[PDB]
């Protein structure tokens, strides 16, 4: 009689045993006439979901799911985690126009949307996209997220795109990771020179997708290494911290030379001083850092994830080119979702987990 589906939920933030698995989820509902159901095949775990399982932009997601404050706390329970998706349209809204039952789509999904570790998941028809064809579901699923992030650092905030890259000089700090190694193949796809810092053992990987240049971290001479080579056009953080006392100073001065970061506290600072004073000191931050940069003569911006359907029609379009290739670590099944977590916990990503749900 009752339709059931699956999922792993949390009813509760704190650490991997909050994961729990269930048979009795709720057939998918198209609410809003844009909306999108679609049959998961595979999904990839990512740190937001690793953080966020343990509380991490709680406040801020909040009120990103309830605007009105209509919702109880603990209302986000029980909650799918999971933001990325490679699967199969089960329905459209009426208003959705591209899309149609059996189409092969990948999208990822913002973080305050319920997630893709689930049999199907509800996505908007503009975050949306058809999947390359040359990539099976596992391999696509790896993607968007991560795409995406570094599509807005680079694409958006960065300025940089298929015609204005050839020769400038690009510097990716943390490029080993789901990230980094997209960002590598999307920049040598541009024909800019790419110099790669991260980990010695992963310095094979970052050359085969075509970094120029690689530093190991823990040389213990990245500075000498560093001042010896020219400076840099462009300046891409995944890393953050301590980064940003050195790294800023190694771009070309007043030849409008870009450094973005993606490790913000922007989240951090909602959750640790609640939304309106989070959002003040996050602005405080924002402002000095940017005049200060203005002054040494770089520009200095935070980029964050944007969910996009046709930005990744864009990357679809390059994947199918030959341009960028899927870089998977590891896959787990459905069943061993907490085993995915806890590999993600424990760091030193050489590209992506990938979740088979299908
Ligand atoms: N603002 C935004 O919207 C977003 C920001 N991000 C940021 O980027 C990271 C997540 O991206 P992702 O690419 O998926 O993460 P990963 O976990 O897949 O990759 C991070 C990589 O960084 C390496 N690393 C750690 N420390 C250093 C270092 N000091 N120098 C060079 N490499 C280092 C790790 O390898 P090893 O430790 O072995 O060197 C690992 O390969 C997080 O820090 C996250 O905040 C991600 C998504 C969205
Ligand atoms: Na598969």
């Amino acid at each position: 009689l009752y339709f059931q589906s699956m999922a792993w939920v949390i009813d509760k933030y704190g650490k991997n045993e909050v994961l729990r698995f269930t048979q009795n989820m709720m057939m998918p509902i198209i609410h809003y006439p844009n909306e999108v159901i679609v049959k998961v095949h595979a999904a990839s775990v990512n740190p937001i979901d690793v953080n966020m399982r343990s509380g991490y932009g709680a406040t801020a997601l909040n009120m990103k799911r309830d605007p009105l404050h209509v919702k109880i706390k603990g209302e986000e329970f029980p909650l799918t985690l999971g933001r990325d998706v490679s699967g199969v349209v089960m329905e459209c809204g009426l208003d959705v126009k591209y899309f149609k039952p059996g189409d092969e789509v990948w999208a990822a999904v913002p973080p305050w949307k319920q997630g893709t570790l689930s049999e199907f998941v509800v996505v908007s028809g503009n975050e949306v996209s058809h999947k390359p064809k040359s990539l099976t579901h596992t391999q696509a699923a790896s993607l968007p997220y991560v795409a995406l992030t570094a599509w807005s650092a680079i694409n958006k905030v960065g300025g940089l795109n298929d015609k204005n890259c050839t020769g400038k000089r690009v510097l990716i700090l943390g490029a080993s990771g789901g990230v980094g190694t997209f960002a590598i193949q999307v920049m040598k796809a541009w024909d800019a020179h790419v110099t790669a810092v991260c980990s010695q053992d992963a310095s094979e990987l970052v050359r085969k997708l075509g970094a120029d240049d690689v530093i190991d971290y823990k040389s213990g001479s990245v500075e000498e290494q560093l001042k010896s080579l020219k400076p840099f056009d462009f300046i891409l953080d995944n890393v953050g911290g301590s980064t940003e006392t050195w790294a800023p100073d190694f771009l070309k001065k007043w030849s409008g030379a870009t450094y973005v970061t993606l490790v913000t506290p922007f989240l951090l600072n909602m959750d640790r001083l609640g939304i309106a004073d989070g959002m003040l000191q996050t602005g405080v931050t924002v402002g000095s850092k940017a005049l200060k940069h203005f002054w040494k003569g770089v520009h200095y911006r935070w980029a964050f994830f944007m969910a996009s359907g046709p930005c990744l029609d864009d990357i679809a379009e390059l994947v199918d080119a030959g341009k960028i290739r899927p870089v998977i670590e590891q896959t787990f099944p459905f069943s061993k979702v907490p085993e995915a977590f806890l590999k993600v916990e424990r760091g030193h990503a050489r590209g992506k987990t990938v979740i088979n749900v299908v």
